[PDB]
């Protein structure tokens, strides 16, 4: 085919028209050198510590692209504040590899990344990374399934990007996402049963054995979080990560999980919050700070939400 | 690698130890060419049903292989009769491609097979598909998430191969490989809640909050039979689609889906019971019959089994 | 490996502390995804017009660079002088498939590019595109060979790429290439023998038949002006596309081919004329203007044009 | 492709008319492997002797076959006696990479291989391999240009099969080759012309200063017998490599690389003369003797033999 959507020529249709230097593009562009290298590795993997080799990999590839200040990532205490001559204004904020342990029983897993940009006129600091979800300039995901698909959500919507091995371009697969209003899945740990707060256990209990008898909601979850958002981004449902005692605030950290995520979501008309408060308004204090989030379609949010506000 | 143990150098080489013919070798060598091509469609299905392709691609392959004369798919409402100029000895009861519908949310499906011996002396017919599990000779199926993965299991083991993509050879990874005894994850469809038997329910329980005050079991179900049951190979547990009112005598076909599973499930020290007797000694009356399944580390397989019988 | 050399970091590390926006990285970035696909598309050449459909491939990738205005093909008659909405400062010159013939007998061809800077305050015009090489700001070519190495020579010198197939990146192996200075390799179509100018002949007979008692140069010459080059480039050696009277001004437009090899050349110390003057200073007239070129080691391009001196 | 036909497909449909054993097909399938292994290693041996892992890859998976018994590589002094548990009744003589030296210029190279029947008694021994050419039962070669392909010739044709890549396997692209009658191409290394014996010398005038005043040959020598064999095959033409004073014996070895090619293209139709004899009648008496090659189109080869005995 004589006209082939890359990433790079659609980033370069959204931060062009816009006249913004097209920065954006040349970290993107990067973020897809480190995601495609990752899915080969994992593709390889059980013929050949493969999420501190992709740590190394996002890092060494994000410093490269002369458009990031900060770095946040799973594996890091200090924020990566990216040396002088190779600065740029933009903070991303990553999980090079979602899911290390789940390789072992091949279960797709995914590198999930942020990304803000510098509001301030000084020299950086993990301060600059401190910023909430609502100034976000684009936030995105690889995922390492039966395919690798690349699903990247800028101000305007979520675009789904697929790997073409053949050519190792990620071609354009779905414009402008828009997920399921109502869903019929409810994705969540039911081990954890025991320790879920009232509001969450109605829930369950309303998705098990509808009141108003209609059928009850398909249970899934791939236990990877890019996986179960991913399935819940095109097919609907809810995803519920909620806070017990044991991971009292919750598992999933803000800042590069719940965080990319709940923005992807949002993008795409699906609502995203902790319980209390929506996930992309919670000023974030420590790069390594938790949150529970639940994402998905709208009309379930607020069926839990609801619920959440009649417990209080 | 230099000397590649491919899946073709490893069955040949126990084959030749039955002083045999060579179409275990043929079969499986044909087979592998339906699994490669498969899988290199879905890692691409999505730039821009495919069941149908993955289905006549396997006949075909395998009826050139000049050792089949029964087929069994779970596409064909009769099974297909090899003809006369190249029939063999082999019969092959196989789904083609696992969960299609699944292919949309990127999760890990498969191909699963099952291989019988035509033992009568009249014309090829479905009665020689007509045997019980126990009487296989040889199954497997083949993953494709983030590597493409065929695990297959005879006489002498339950062995596993990935793919390698660089090569276009299926190489040997794990040997002989063994399930946990017990371990820490149920998995199945909660969303029958209301449908369970007590049995079922009351094991539910009894790993969510358990009596002895212990770690409650972790909740897993991708919902794509192959990737459960390739997880409660690889890392222990329980999977479970039990009858239910939906479907009382289970969901997941006999012949091409139960059976093989529960034969490679035993081969590595798991069970396989549909709650009142063995998958594998079940005889089947139609090539197309369901089953209930409950398959996976002995102990919990067993704990559900006497509160089977606890109940009975 | 963590820290790889994609191209796009390479060129990022010439057109970046030299603050030219970085709008060069976009266009050649852009030339990669189509020589990508021309690769992938060769080598399963013989399983699925290659060369228009490559040319249709190169210029929807550029005009897409935002970094062009005028565009010379071979395959074209006008040079594209690209929309205005997706303008930019270069002008590309190119043969997307040179050796179109080639393919049928698996000998290795290739995409040469030649690039030039608007010189002027205006609208574009395929006189935009007639300059000479010594105004080119950079020149390459991608070989589709028994690997598909891109040649990249900007100002500073020569750097060779290859394609990782599995991470689908230019990869870096070779940096600031220098040719060697005098070679044993005479690379040119002897077929043409009774039509060769004298200085040719002479030189011919001076390489197989040494007077100074050395040993005679070996014969090369793979008849596709890419592998040619490639060859020269790395072994040293001449090669000689002389003019004959069949194609009295020689056969390789200079615009595409002669000129962007030349400039190669040049900067790995190796010199390239018509016979009279230099491929790199001829004013170019019309786009699709032929001229003689002679390529290769200095030492050797300096002992032919003594006898093209010694003759007029 | 549905109903791919694969090498192996092809080799065991035709296999199953000698009503044989399955050795033919377990050799070649081996023998593939090695093959997509040795192509994957060139494909990218310039990110960072080969001939060795070519080598010791080639005998490994040939032993492991259980067809071979006695095996003569170029690179081994004495030939390789196959382990009684693993012989079978197969001898295959193979230059496993030939032209290695002309992988740093990217040269299309190739693995080259000649297959004999151990028709006599006692142990395996070198003298199994003294066999004429003529009596090969398959030969043919692996190319690795811009694709792989794979050239077999056996008692009923010449095939030509290509690698998908994609699938990993051995494609059927040309059927039952056929070269033409005269072309338009010698091929030789000019830069011995100092060397020739006078047949060849007047031979070569006559096809640059064609005496009927028609249009001359071209000139083409990749310096790969592969490359070029393979174009004598598919466009018709010459080749040659005559011996001279630097070598008297011919330089291209006869077991592995003249007789294979030798009797690829008789089968073809073209003729394979040493200018005194047909190259497959040579009766070895050492596994590693030489011999003066001249193979193609009829005609061409034949208007030399009479210049040869119209010098005589
Ligand atoms: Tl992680
Ligand atoms: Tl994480
Ligand atoms: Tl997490
Ligand atoms: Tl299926
Ligand atoms: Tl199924
Ligand atoms: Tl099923
Ligand atoms: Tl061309
Ligand atoms: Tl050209
Ligand atoms: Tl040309
Ligand atoms: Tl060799
Ligand atoms: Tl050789
Ligand atoms: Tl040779």
């Amino acid at each position: 085919d004589t006209n082939i959507v890359t990433l790079t020529r659609f980033v370069m249709e959204q931060g062009r028209k816009a006249r913004g230097t097209g920065e954006m593009t040349q970290l993107l562009n990067s973020l897809c050198t480190a995601v495609k290298a990752i899915s080969t590795a994992v593709r390889k993997a059980g013929i050949a510590k493969l999420d501190v080799l992709s740590n190394d990999l996002v890092i060494n590839v994000l410093k490269s692209s002369f458009a990031t200040c900060v770095l946040v990532t799973e594996e890091d205490k200090n924020a990566i504040i990216v040396e002088p001559e190779k600065r740029g204004k933009y903070v991303v904020c990553f999980d090079p590899l979602d899911g290390s342990s789940n390789i072992d029983c091949l279960v797709s897993i995914g590198t999930i990344f942020g990304i803000y940009r510098k509001n301030s006129t000084d020299e950086p600091s993990e301060k600059d990374a401190l910023q909430p979800g609502r100034n976000l300039v684009a936030a995105g995901y690889a995922l390492y399934g039966s395919a690798t698909m690349l699903v990247l959500a800028m101000v305007n919507g979520v675009n789904c990007f697929m790997l073409d091995p053949a050519i190792g371009e990620f071609i354009l697969v779905d414009r402008n996402v828009k997920i399921k209003k109502k869903g019929s899945i409810y994705s969540i740990n039911e081990g954890y049963a025991k320790e879920f707060d009232p509001a969450i256990t109605e829930y369950i209990q309303r998705k098990k054995f509808p009141p108003d008898n209609s059928a009850p909601y398909g249970a899934r979850y791939v236990g990877s979080m890019v996986a179960d958002v991913h399935r819940t981004l095109v097919y609907g449902g809810i995803f519920m990560y909620p806070a017990n005692k044991k991971s009292p605030k919750g598992k999933l950290r803000l800042l590069y999980e719940c965080n990319p995520m709940a923005y992807v979501m949002e993008k795409a008309g699906g609502l995203a919050t902790t319980g209390k408060e929506a996930v992309l308004d919670i000023v974030p204090t420590d790069i390594h700070q938790r949150a529970p989030i639940i994402l998905g379609s709208p009309e379930d949010v607020t069926e839990l939400l609801e619920i959440y506000q009649k417990h209080a």
